[PDB]
Parts: structure tokens; C-alpha cells; sequence
């Protein structure tokens, strides 16, 4: 249910409350966006899908609700997107990065930081208080 510990300490971490279908936005490009989720499905997105480009709705991962703890970073990887245009045989995955924030950005949303071509996989972060322990 969007927790995980960290195993040396027992801390929980609980991320439902950035949960749920109607999610967030992170810019992409110039003028575009990625609709996603956190733990789940987007309204936006195709069902089952966790993120999908805003223009087109196309899939870049189906949504789970596996947060692993690696380092202090909690993460998400949402994979079994749709096919990658730059490399025949791969699918777009997403990897949704939570660090620790003690403040609160100004914005607040996650951010689509890079975009690996030769495996299409995106990467992003979402720098918030709740990966604080």
C-alpha cells in the first residue's frame, strides 16, 4: 500500500498520500507533459497505465505499487510500456525516484530529469519531506 521500511532502522515510510488516480504532471520537452501516478493507475493514462505522454496518451510503464527502498532513495519502476521508438525489442519503462526534501520545494511535482534512448527508460525525481527519516 505505497510503504516500505528502511530495514536498518524500521522506519516506515507511507507515500499514500501523493496516491490515487488523479495524480500529477511533469513537463516534458518544450510545450509537453507526462501524466502520472503514484502506486496505481492514472485517469488520464490507458487503464492499468501509471504514466503516459499528455499529447498522445501512449504508455510509458503500467502502474504497481512496489516501493523499494535503495540507499535512502524510495523508489518505483513502472514497466511494460509501450514499444521504444529508438531501440527495436524494448518497451518503455519509468523509474519514479523519492528523496528526501525536509522543505517542501515551491513547485512540488515530480520532474522528468532524463531520458535513457538506448533503453528507453525515463527517469524521475521527486525530491519531498515524506522520504525524510
Amino acid at each position: 500500500d505505497c510503504q516500505v521500511t528502511n530495514p536498518s532502522t524500521g522506519h516506515l515510510f507511507d507515500l499514500s498520500s501523493l496516491s490515487g488516480r488523479a495524480g500529477f504532471t511533469a513537463a516534458y520537452s518544450e510545450k509537453g507533459l507526462v501524466y502520472m501516478s503514484i502506486c496505481g493507475e492514472n485517469e488520464n493514462c490507458p487503464p492499468g497505465v501509471g504514466a503516459c505522454f499528455g499529447q498522445t496518451r501512449i504508455s510509458v510503464g503500467k502502474a504497481n505499487k512496489r516501493l523499494r527502498y535503495v540507499d535512502q532513495v524510495l523508489q518505483l519502476v513502472y514497466k511494460d510500456g509501450s514499444p521504444c521508438p529508438s531501440k527495436s525489442g524494448l518497451s518503455y519503462k519509468s523509474v519514479i525516484s523519492f528523496v528526501c526534501r525536509p522543505e517542501a520545494g515551491p513547485t512540488n511535482r515530480p520532474m522528468l530529469i532524463s531520458l535513457d534512448k538506448q533503453t528507453c527508460t525515463l527517469f524521475f525525481s521527486w525530491h519531498t519531506p515524506l522520504a525524510c527519516e
